[PDB]
Order: structure tokens, then C-alpha cells, then sequence
């Protein structure tokens, strides 16, 4: 793992699910704002959705303190956009406010640690990553286990006051 | 680093402060019981010491689920007791029900990848494992933030609800919210 | 690096593919004491439509009249090969088929089969043929762009038979 | 090592081969420009009839009129491969043929192409598809016993510049 | 390994110390000019420790007036530094003291001094006297029971100027 | 490297002592059941007096009513040692003297011991006290130029011997007498 | 290169082609019998037919001296036997009494040091393997020059006398 | 060993008894011609020399085709000047018009791969080197079996004509025999 | 390297002599219970050499009578030696002789006793004395120039045998 | 490894050597020019008479005589040399000598000459002759019970001058005024 707290963040790049559109995606896109970057095991399973969702649903929460969110897993752009247009009822995400990035090589999952070389995808890892890039918070849950928007929200409040005071 | 999300915890021993006496406490004294295993940088600094006070004062709340909570840093058993033996009133810890463990060889910090070469002490580190001794979770802070003790009690009952019923809990999961059948039919009768 | 080369034992391989609409663990032993096709597609949910898998399991009974199975595999999970099977053929899903479907999520079936692409992140588009004993007997690799014919397949299979039975 | 990597450049290779009855160097790059389908077979002179090696040669105009060159290679000598040219087809010979034939004598090709069988000294049948930007589009690799098909070979060049195209 | 050796600069260190109750930056080239007395003891908040730190402090005048400033060391923060300065000498703190506390949290100064128990976490008792150029000329190293004496010190701080000069 | 690490047993040695003006092997394991003070010096036969192994000689009955033995070594040979103590003390020599003069030629003793001066082919002075156990309770390194102190040693002896005895440890410039600590809360 | 003087003969085995049949044939099959051990360049080409005629037409010298002689090459056995099938007219061998080894994996010829690794065959390389199976002679010729049938003689008659005597 | 045919032949340089007396001699110094370079085992054996007196004697039949000859063993120049001093009846060379070469320190030997490591001494090594310094053959025979001057006449006469007319020598080949065109067409002129 | 030290047992040597006109194989341990003077010289048919191996084999009964032998050793081969040997000194022939004449092609031995020059491919003048043990007692080497003394060697191999003795 | 070899340069050295009672650094380079004569014995003050240095020092005449130095070395001390020189002869001291007494106390010298024994910590007894422009001649390396020949060791620096100057080789035994032999058949 490349990862490590109060060093800058590992960059990554690769095609995320847009608003319904294939974009190229850079985490340096983010500098000037916090992001959350989080990783989920797999499209088309179980707590995955229900955590995007919470955060989807609950993105304004972080915009309104500089703050963007980015989700990823080791599927690729077209599994993402198949379970963006799989709605709701069926298990999908429906539409969705957040960029679903593409790790198919797993360079990105391996970069932050959270790669797991027995199953093929990650387990449930989530980043705070501040507006200049450095990281500030690690969040590892084994794969049972989902994670909390309130208490992200939480810690992206306390480093931002603990940047300004 | 040793710690790997659902391998057994890296092994640890050292001497720890409890209810005012230095003891010998090693991992394998948990076996059978969740453990929250933490970290924090320094004893007796400028800061007041919220957060293992906060898991101190809850500490029933774990007991009443068989779970222990041990803080750890790299600060010498004596410091530890007499960082309890300093008033709240004066930045001190005052008693404490939660055992102190240190750390003076770094050994401890350096297995649970927490350690900063750069400064001598950990960041805000802290595990929690199962009651098989196997690493279920993992939160690491930079040192200006603090932890949350009801996140905490969250996260343990979560980790405990799905050992039981195999079902896993969604974003947010508090006890009594649905859970999720991790099939790709079951999994209807909550989407 | 790839480990299948031809006259030798075809690389084993193990994991969960989708049949008939549940998930099952396979290996290629399954299939001693008969001829295997096993091929290699790049993605699931893709905008071009799924022609050579359903060819494939559209002449499926070609295959099995002459003690030939086959197996498609991608590096996609089997919750999407599920997934995609459940989507009508109408929107670019595959509907139902006949064909297990095996995922390679760790991409290690792929690496030892030597079809993986390091900078894409999935497969080409590789087919293998396999005899009853085990034994690797043909190995077709295309560029992305191109499918693969069952006509094809079909002769070198009946060849492969033929010779080892004259 | 093999160095043959679909939408890699072909592995460069270079030797003698008899063309037209004449001994003439020849070159990968002499085909940039054109589609070269390039194929290896085991021995010249054996009991088996040179039936792929005619039936290309044969139907070489259907693959010039699409811009694609034929080559064939085996690791015989270049006299050896004139020996069987005017050899009678009668007699196991080839008899005239417009397909270069080109030696490998070093083994170098085979082994840059990873057709070669350490343990025979001869290769394997393997044909590659080039296309005129000399990169590696496809490669098929058969068992001794099972020949290869014009009409598949025509049927991939076809698609590769179709696609190409569009 | 250890860097310190006898007729050699001392090995450079720096870090922060607790001085007359503030914490300051602390390196050993402010000593340039000066004889340095420069010892390590184990714990804050033990035994032998605070009253070899006392000794020295409270007789510090006999250092300065030959030239000769002391600078005391351990493994300990310079949080618990300041709080055992603030702890009085009935409860075993060591009061107000005039001898800056160097804190060695990472253990780099330590183990550059030879003096550091990798099983333990902490250093013993070394004590090294350097001169004014800043060369090692004096090492005393004493297992953990047996604390040090400042009128030995003072001894050998003179007969080292006295050698100097004549 | 040098092998002298503290609470660890002292390097082992052996060699050629000269012993009340006769040649005997001498082991470290000789002493075990006593303290032991060995100490190096640089070279037999200069022109400074040889103020530091007469006054250890001279008070010799100091440490050996203390179970205490006392070595000197140098890298001279014990031809030279010999020669030297039967040199009048008027004349620089050391005259007799009830210290065992340990030779150490080879310089292996001295590169255990972390004393030897590679540049000069001698030592610095090096003062070790070893434990009835035959463990290294302290190491004393000086520059050339200064000499060691028997006070100081007797004390350190002293202080080391109590400690085994009682646990309680020693304070700054303990002496027989002084007040000590438990090591306590 | 293996083949050392004083020293046993590196082993070999292959296909040969004995009489217009395919025949493996191994050095040790010639044991109690000296053995003329000889390679050339390539069939269908120029010198190597002329060496290779006149030691199977003057076969009975050497074999009425306890000597055999087999001739070695690249090619392969059916290359082998096409150019024994060509009539010496069109530059063939025609039949010959002499076996032809081939050498398609030139695992012999690289241990007998005559491979030409930038041609891919031979040089005219020849060995006088004794009775017991001790190499005795070794001679090596640039591909312009063949060898001499007597001077070969010659020397199997030299070392059967010094053998002896 | 570095002698490989059609490589320029490893370069050498020793002392040579040349007329009786000690030359500095060169394997450049053969420039331009064609070289015989030939190995035996010892001086002052008790086998008579027939081979060196042989090429000795013969010695104006190579010369008139461009040719020169040296001959080259372990021993001393002193010992290569004493055996020629002793008489052809008592098993000495007595005068003799080729070089002996002295190889004492064993260097030519070995990078011409005729040295025995078992004995000191070479076996029966024979070189044929052209003009431009390339190795074009190589004999090497076992201790018991000298060397033919005919032979090796033939050899240097059939590279000087494949050298200069191309066409290539059957087996067999003296001057005035046969020749082949090395063309599959060509060739048939000939078969 | 060389194997040769003082009061170690001397290196094993065995090969070729020349004794009494014949060749004889000779081996150090055939020497034990007397000692041994060995020395080598570089070269037969030369100048300082003859004189010296004159010399000892003209003076050999003050070693005989000593219990004391005498080998001489060149690089030169025995049929050199013995050549050497029926040369009468009037043409610098060694005449008949009474030491052993030990041959060293391989040299092997006067690497083993650091005799060698690699640059010249012989000796230069080195001569041992072994006692009747076998331990090396003695090393004296000479450039080549300068030759050894018979009364030297003898008053050595005296003085050990007295010391060995008293 | 020993460094030295004969027919090429002679190690170099320096150190301190006792020179007519005083202390001096003296270079191997120092001598260039002549011839050196370069001896190691033992060690100072043993139970064996210094025959050996006294011999070469009662004839240096005949070495200068010839253009030829001689310097004596043992791993003592410059301090025990000088103490050993302040000796009598009567009481096993070397009396006043004219011969430097060079020191290797760091063995440095004795290991590059080859001469050092690892077991003991002293040199054997070894003699080196050097020419004029510092080229090793000669070794000479005794077992320590036997001592070295004055008179063999003039004859050889005889010898190696005669060959230098005339070229015409030196028979066994040869000493001034011998027959000599021209390098040529």
C-alpha cells in the first residue's frame, strides 16, 4: 500500500460512470476540495448499494462543506452503468449524483491497500482525502460491515476545523 | 505491518496500568471476547484527554456485549501511572477503568503499521477484533481527530449481529434496522 | 506468465461460474473423458451485442453430439454474469443460455491461459481447445475487434477426434 | 522466449526463402503496406500430402485481391525447400508454387514466433495474421495432426480490415 | 551501530528540550565553545533517575564556572518531561530544574550513542563528556541499579582542560 | 566489532600474565565468584609515571576485602610487562607490584574489549567491571591523556555489590552508607 | 563443446536413416568397433555428397578394419531420405551403405562443437571414436574443403597399430 | 580455447629458435601468407622426430605455394636450441629450417585448446591459418598418432583454390580434380 | 596461492624424477623420518642453475651424513632432465648426478610452494627446508641472478636438527 | 595477503624507529638509492641472548661499505626498544646499537612483509634485501629458533650488486672475486 496518512493521497486515475457518461477521472481533479474516496466490493451485491445510495442521497450534506465523493470497485464502466440503469427495486443503484469509478486492472486498489488477491475485489476501504491533496483518514471495514455517512461527515468537519483553528 | 482485515490480530504483550498496578497483558487474554484495541500519540499533553475518557465512562455499554477496550501508546508504564495519578482538573487522566498498555519498544505500534518513524509516537490508531482473535476492522486518524465511541459500539454490534445471522447490515446500520440476505434473490426482500 | 502450451496438460483452473441461472464451482477437470471449448470474451454489458456466445450456445447440441462441452469465461464477477443473463437479449443483455459462464475476478485463469491484457484490465478474445485426456490441442487468440466462428470451432474439433482415433 | 504480442508489432524476421524457384532474401518489413498471413509447418518431405500448403497457394489470388501477401516457413534449409518444390506432387513433391517458402534453419523465427518444439526440433502448425502497419492481429496455433483453412483464414483478414474500416 | 568514539566529533543530535520550563529546539552545536557534559538516564518518573538529574542541577555552578555545560536525555516526551519538572520532589518529580531535558521519542539520539536496550525501550546509563571542538573525549556507561557521581565528572571535565592547556 | 555489551557476559579472554614476577596463563573464567576490575592501558615503558596501576597496587587490599580482583592489560608483550616491573620505579619502571600485568599481543583482548586504537596499535584507557557471574556492569572509556580513579571504582563496586544484595538502587554519588531507593511506587 | 580427445565420445542417439529406413541409432550401439563419426553442412547441396559417396563406395576399407563409418547433418530424416531417393545424376546421394543421422534439435552437433550458430548447420567436422568408445581424433574443416577418405585410413590404421603395439 | 574456424586465429607471441638462434616471433609476422601452425608434445623423447623433420624437409614445397611453417611445444627456447644441437642419431633434431616456438607459460596451448592439464604438455595440434589471418582447419590427434605433410598440403592448396575461384572441393580433391559449382544449378556441371 | 608455511606441514608434492638415469615416481612423504632440502631453479640449459645443483649433488654426503636429502625441481620435463643430465659440463651439462631431478610441467608443485612466475613460465630460485616430520622450517628465495649456498643450507639444516635436539 | 614478491617493488613502510637513542620516522623510502637489508625478529627483552642484532650491528662497516643500510624491526613498541637499547648487554639488554630499531606496533608492517604469526601476536625471523630502487631481491624467512648469517647476507647483496653491474650471472657459493657466467650460449 501506497497510502498513508498526512502523506499525499496516491493518485489515481482511470474512467468513472458520469452522470450516465463515460469520463476520465483524476484524483487531482479534487485539489481545492475534500473528497471522500471510497471503495465498495462489487456491482450487482448487497451492502454496496445500500452505502452509495446513503451517500448519493446525502451528497449535498458534503458540497455544502467543499466536500465531494467519489465511490470505486474493480467492475468495469459498463458493469457501472448496467447497475446505474438497474433500478432500485431490482437490487440496482438507479440513477445516482456520485462518479462510479472503474478499477479493472486493480492498480487503484492496490495503491490503497484494500485489494483482496484471494477474492478478486476490494474489501470496504474509505479515504479522506483533504483539499491539498494529503491523506487524513482510513477507514477499513471487513466485508459484512457498512460503513456510516453521518460519521464521515463527522470526521470531515473536525479536520476542517482542525485546519482552521 | 501485521494487520490484515480478517487474518488473526497481530500478536502483542507488554506491561499495561490497571486500576493503578502494572500487569502483564497480552492479546490472547481476550480470546473469547470482541476486543477494541486503540492507540493514541502522547500522554500528558495540552489537549484534554475526550476520547479515552469517553470509552472509560461508556465502558459498560461494551461489558454488556462482551466486548474489552485497551489503550495503548508508546509511553512508559510509569508515565501511564502517573498520568492517572494527575487530577482531570490538571490535564491528567485521574482513575481510569480501562487498562493502559505500553509501548517503549515501538514493537507494538510497528505490527500495527500505526507507528510514525518521524515523530516517535502513533497517530490515532483503532482495531476491532473478534472474540476468534481475527482483525475485523481497521480506523486510522491523523492526530489533530478524535474517535467516536457510539461509531465504535456501531461498528462492534454490526460485526456481532452478522457473525450470528450471516446476514449483512447496510450503510448506517444501527441495531434493529434491516439487514440484507447476501444472495442474489434474498436480497429482494429488502431492495 | 502463460502456462498453456500445446501437447501438454491444458493449465487448471477452478471458480464460480453461472449455470442455468445459479452459481456453481467449476474446474476443468469437470471435463476429463470429454473434448472442451473454452473461451475467453472480453466484457459483460458492453454495446456490442453478444454474437459469438450466443452462437455458441444456439449450436450448443453440435457440440455435445460429439462429446464436446464448452465454457465461456470473462474477468466480470459471477453476480454480473448473472446479471447480464437476466437482461433481455433486446437491451444488449444475453437472456438465457446454455453456456456456463466463468468468472475470472482474480485474473489469474486469464494470466495462466496467457490472454489478459495488463493495460486494459480484461482479457482478448481466446479460445482453447481441449481433449478428453486433459491435453491443450489448439489455441486461437483474436485481436478485440474480431469474433471467433463455430463453424471453425466445429471442424477442428471433429479433426482432433479424427486423428486420434486414425 | 516467444515475442509474439496480438496488437504488438509482429516479431521482425529475416532470411532466405525460395521464391519462384529462386533462392531471394526476404523480410517482415517487405509487407508493410499489405496484410501478410505468415504460417509455420513441421517438415518439408514427409508422408503426409502438402494439401494446406496447395490450397493456399492455390487460392492466393482471393487473398491478393484483398491487399494480403501469403508466407510459409519451416525450418528446413532453403535447398531442401527447392528439393520439394521440384519434387512432383505426384511423389509427395509440392510441385510449383507461388507462396515464398522461407527457411529457418537457425531456429531463430520459430523461436521468436514460440512455435518451436524443443523436443522434435521442428514447429508446430502456427499461422499469425499481420496486418500492413506490421502489428500482430491474431494467432492460431494447431496440434501436428490438424491442418489449417483457407476459407477462416480469408474470413479473419476480411473482418480485420472490415473493422479497420469501420 | 553505535557513532560514538573517543577522539572523534561527537555524533551530532538535536531535538526538543524542556528548558526553564519551556519547550526549545536543542542541537549539540550550541555547545560549540563549551565543554558539554551530555548523559542519558532511563525513565521519567523513576528512581536512580531523578537524583543523579538533581545532583548535577543543583550543582550546576561547578560546571559553569569551569566552561561546562550538562544536558540530561531519555526516551521520554517532552510532555512527560515538563509534567515530571512540575512534579514535586516529595512525590519523586524533580522539581524546577536548571538542566535542559532532551527527549530521544524516536530513539535515533540513543542508538547513535550506543546506549539505547533494544530489549527494554530505553537507554542505560552512559554519560559523555565533549569538548568545546566538540570532540568525544570520556564515555561511562553503567548498568541500570547504579547511578553516577558528579564529583567523578567534574574530576574529569578538569583533568581534560587541564591536559588541553598544559 | 567490539563484543562489550552491559548486563550481557563479558568477552572472554586468556592469555599470558606476568604474576608476582612469573609468567602464568590467566582465563576471565579464573575469576568467576568475584568481581573483577580490568582495565587496559596504553603502553609499558613511557615517559609518564605509572600513577594509575600503583595506586591500584597500592590499594589493592581495598578490593580484595570486597571479593574484588584487579587486571591490567596492555598490548606489550609479557617480556616486556617483566621488564618493566623490573624496572626501579626511579627510573619510570614499575617496580614490583601485586597486579597481575595481563599481555595482550595479538590485540585480539582489546578489539573485544571496543579499546583498541587501530591508527596507534595500543589502547585508549578502558576501565571494565565484571560480576561475580562474569557479566559487564560498566565500561569506563578515557581519552589518552587522563587517568582512572580508585575511589570512583571502589564505589562503583560497592554500589553494584549492594544493589545485587538489597535491589534497592543507588542514587547519584552513593557510598557505603548513603541512603538508597526501592524501586517502588 | 563436449568432445574432448583421451576422453569418452559424447553420447548420442537419434533417427537415421539405415538402408531407405528410419532407424534410431545410438554411439553406444558401436562399442568393440571404431567408429568414423562425421558431420556435414546440408542435404541437396554440393561438397557433402562427393565426402559423403566416397567413404560409403570405399565402406569396406573400414570395415574390413573393424571400422564403421555414419554421416551426420541438420536435416531431418525425411530430407534424408528424399536425397538418397535422388539419383547422383540430379546430384543425390542415390542408395549408400552408410547410415545418415539427423541432427534436428542440433543437441548433437552443439555437443561435438561443430554447430555453426549464425548458418544453422555444420561445419565438415570429423571424429575417430576408438573401440571402447575414447574419441582419438578430431578434424575440422571450413566448409569450402571436404575431407580425404585415405588420410582417414590412414589414421585408423595409426591408432589400431599403436593400440596394439 | 579461442580458435574457432573462420575467426581470425588467437593472436600469439613467444621466443622461436630460428637458425639457432632466439627470435621474438609474432603470428602477425605471417601476414600475407598462409600459415601451418602445428603443436607437439616434448622435446628429447624417445620417439624420433618424424614429423617435424618431415616438414623440415619438405619445407620448399609450401613456401612455393605462399606458405610457412611453425612448429610449437611447452618447453624452453633453451631446451628447443639444445635438442636441435644434439644429432638426428641420438634422437636430437639436429639443424632443422622451421621455427620451434617455445610456449612455456602454457598461454598459446590453451587458446588454441591443445593443452592437457593432466600432463603439461599439448597434444598433436595442427592449424591451418590464411593470409588474412583466418583459421581455416583444425587437426588435432591423440598423443600415439603423427601428422601427414601430404595432407596437409592438400588442405592448403584446396583453400588457396576455393579462395580464389570459389568453386568448392569434393573429397578427395588434389590439384587438377574436379571442382563443384556451389549453385543447385550449377552444380549439375559437375554430378 | 602458495600452500608453503613456516611450521606447517610443507605441501604435499608427488610426479616424475629423474634418479640415476631413470624415471622414478617420487613423493614428499617418501622423505619422512629425514630432512629434506627441495629447491627449484628455473631452467635446464642454463647458467646459475648447473653451478648450484652441481654443487649440492658434488657436496650430497655432508647432507647424507646429516640424515639429510637433497631434491632439486625445474618446470622442465624429465625427458629434458635426463637429456640435461647425459650433457657433459663441459657443454653446461649437468654430467651424471646423485640428487633427483623432480619434473614440474603441470606446475602444480611450484604454485603450491608460491615459486612460480606467471610471467615467465618457469621459477625463480627458491629452496625449502622440511624436517623429518614433514614441517616446513625454512624459505629462502632468490632472484633469479643470484645463486644459493651449499654451506648456508648446511649450517640451517644444522641449526634446526640442534635446536630440535637442545 | 603478503604483499611482498620478489622482482617487484618492496612494500612500502614507515613508522617510528629508536636511531642512536632517539625517536625518528623513518620510510622504507628513505633508503632509496641503496641497498636495504630489512630484518624482523621477535620480540624485545626475551631469555635469548640478541646475538643476531648485535652481530649486524658490530659489522655494519662492511654493509656501508657496499652502499647497504640495515634496519631491524620487531612489533615492540619505539618505548620498549629504547628501554631494551637502555638495558646492558649484561642483563639480556642490547647495550647501545647502530642499528635503527623500527617499530610496528600495528602489525601492519609484519603482515604485509608476511612474516606476522597470527597465533602469537609477534613476526617470525624474516630478512628482506632491497636494491637501490626498491625492488624486493631476496627472502629469507627462518622458523624462530634459528637465527640469520652475516656473513650469507653480504654475499648475497654482494652478489645482487655484481649482477647488477656486470649482468654475467652468480654460481652456488659465489663470493667476491669468483667465476661468474655470461647469460648467453
Amino acid at each position: 500500500s501506497k497510502a498513508k496518512i498526512s502523506k499525499p493521497a496516491p493518485y489515481w486515475e482511470g474512467t468513472a460512470v458520469i452522470d450516465g457518461e463515460f469520463k476520465e477521472l483524476k484524483l487531482t481533479d479534487y485539489r481545492g476540495k475534500y473528497l471522500v474516496f471510497f471503495f465498495y466490493p462489487l456491482d450487482f451485491t448487497f451492502v454496496c448499494p445500500t452505502e452509495i445510495i446513503a451517500f448519493g442521497d446525502r451528497l449535498e450534506e458534503f458540497r455544502s462543506i467543499n466536500t465531494e465523493v467519489v465511490a470505486c470497485s474493480v467492475d468495469s464502466q459498463f458493469t457501472h452503468l448496467a447497475w446505474i440503469n438497474t433500478p432500485r427495486r431490482q437490487g440496482g443503484l438507479g440513477p445516482i449524483r456520485i462518479p462510479l469509478l472503474s478499477d479493472l486492472t486493480h492498480q487503484i486498489s492496490k495503491d490503497y491497500g484494500v485489494y483482496l488477491e484471494d477474492s478478486g475485489h476490494t474489501l470496504r476501504g474509505l479515504f479522506i482525502i483533504d483539499d491539498k491533496g494529503i491523506l487524513r483518514q482510513i477507514t477499513l471495514n471487513d466485508l459484512p460491515v457498512g460503513r456510516s455517512v453521518d460519521e464521515t461527515l463527522r470526521l470531515v468537519q473536525a479536520f476542517q476545523y482542525t485546519d482552521k483553528h
